[PDB]
């Protein structure tokens, strides 16, 4: 074992490695959504940049976990990043709803990892999660929630003008 | 009595204390409206900030009355601030209409206090009301009136896109 | 329920709404103390501003809870803000002692809400309390404690010159 | 009559001339108080400057009335300025109490002149009084009241150290 390792449980380490991968998956899913709205037959470019920013963020989150792992004397073990669930994302409402579920999935995983850290009595990993991840996630969930509400206000599945305006005003 | 008190009628003092409380009530009602539009299922954030600004204003008005009271040798006597009449405010039109009534209620109370001050021949309280409150109130009533007219132009109870646009342009 | 809500217990939500109100009560009590020292027959103006600052702070704390609530998908439900316990606050020592009890009451309520959040396994609300409230409270309790000690050193209930000096040096 | 005169009653004019003189009297009384505290056996120099500032203010008030008079087509008629009531003013508390009475006397005279202007239906003189004099007077009465309270807190008739400190901190 690492000469640095202290109070770092094996399960925690494994869960962090798992979380890292989920982060890269989420990043990759947003990369899909970016490419979808950049398409000429979809063309909502501000929506597209919103998702591109988000893929970069989740990628930076995954790297923070890599750094974390090594700080604690754990070892990074990477797995395959699975392709996102869809190839086309429908429209802005459909994509935002997909995004809300993706963020709640990631949020749940983080809460779970927090509970594991609490059970294994690792104060440091608990703080890492609280400080770098948990508030960031409710911020993002609240923002996407707000977007879905406003997309629906604009009567989105059907109203094209509403979707166009959302691109020019909410992002 | 206060060594400072001069030409300050007992009724006026009591009415000022009453007015102070009405101001805090109005402030509290706007605080409700702020929280309502900040909700994820309501999400009109500029409307929400409009009302948040207004709660801060009515609170600053209440404090001006506290200061006034002591300047004149009167004594502040606080009462309970009653919870606002509604918990949910419907939509932007419904909330603006509620706000217009609330402002006319406050305006009426101020005009009443002015009449009392005129009857008791207190030039100083009359000027205080004229200078710090009366013009501010017709400004606000005219503004909210304008908003209601524009909300209706946007066909508001029913038109969601109209409500969204109001949030991006009128506030 | 809120599309945003995740791991947010009903009890927690209710307790947050309760805490919000306690904050507004504390704010209102300080508003009393401000008006008391601004009186011409009391006239300690720096003490008065100290309490006025504090009412603004507790009001900003209440608004943070409103924001919090909506971030988590909870719903703000406001109650009446009860008038403060006294109308006159005696002297600077008496008011500071009242303030120390008020702050320990608020502190206790916060610690309680933290225990509830820990029992319901809500890491996010726990962090919110730790980060925005708990340290702020021991800072304030320690400061008011220091003031009471110094007020007593100045032999306060009886020594008027001591009270005057406190106003010019400790605030 | 003045080609400029319009809606300016003869009584009002006479009362303004009277008020002017009262202002110069008040100014002269403060000039006494200034000279008293500048004495080597009294030596409270900040108290002395406070009163010197105040004599300059009441003199500027008298000149505003001269200007007013001519603006309205009235004619200034000056009278003798009577010497102040005392030659020595005792101590800082005694002088402040004298000052509080002097200011309430002036305040009363102004309120009276306002009532006369209201009876003669002169809106312009009423506004002049409200704008340039009435608020200034309650500000000053509240300030001197505060001083008397603090002088008494310092146990003034008897406590010399309290008087010294007041000079270094309240003015
Ligand atoms: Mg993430
Ligand atoms: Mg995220
Ligand atoms: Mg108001
Ligand atoms: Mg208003
Ligand atoms: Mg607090
Ligand atoms: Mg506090
Ligand atoms: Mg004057
Ligand atoms: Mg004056």
């Amino acid at each position: 074992v690492s000469q640095v390792r202290q109070n770092y449980h094996s399960d925690c380490e494994a869960a962090v490695n798992r979380m890292l991968n989920l982060e890269l998956y989420a990043s990759y899913t947003y990369s899909s959504m970016y490419a979808f709205f950049d398409r000429d037959d979809v063309a909502l470019h501000n929506v597209a940049e919103f998702f591109k920013e988000h893929s970069h963020e989740e990628r930076e989150h995954a790297e923070k976990f890599m750094k974390y792992q090594n700080k604690r004397g754990g070892r990074v073990v990477l797995q395959d990043i699975k392709k996102p669930e869809r190839d086309e994302w429908g429209n802005t409402l459909e994509a935002m709803q997909a995004a809300l579920q993706l963020e709640k999935t990631v949020n749940q995983a983080l809460l779970d990892l927090h509970k594991l850290a609490t059970d294994k009595v690792d104060p440091h990993l608990c703080d890492f999660l609280e400080s770098e991840y948990l508030e960031e996630q409710v911020k993002d969930i609240k923002r996407i929630g707000d977007f879905i509400t406003n997309l629906k206000r604009l009567g989105l599945p059907e109203n094209g003008m509403g979707e166009y305006l959302f691109d020019k005003h909410s992002v």
